[PDB]
């Protein structure tokens, strides 16, 4: 759905952020995504669910 390198919204408590796939992994029947959110900390980088995520536009 989401790939390595994709810009993104992704939800932190309470609403989206601009944001980074950087790692995809399938496990347990499910998709997790490893992102980065664009102008903070690397400390806040975080595996997320599908439903966390948005598509732009």
């Amino acid at each position: 759905h989401f790939e390595e390198g994709e810009r993104v919204l992704a939800k932190h408590s309470d609403c989206f952020y601009e944001a980074k796939v950087l790692k995809v992994e399938f496990k347990d029947n499910e998709w997790k995504y490893f992102v980065h959110y664009i102008g903070w900390n690397k400390s806040w980088d975080e595996w997320i669910r599908l439903d966390c995520l948005l598509k732009h536009s």
